């Protein structure tokens, strides 16, 4: 999966 | 802390 | 995993 | 500290 | 990893 | 102490 986090 | 995944 | 961080 | 993973 | 620090 | 790792 694709994921992005700050 | 920033991150990503494809 | 890309990560950045300060 | 600051770091960079790819 | 890459990383800076003062 | 300034550091740096690539």
């Amino acid at each position: 999966r694709q994921e992005f986090e700050v």
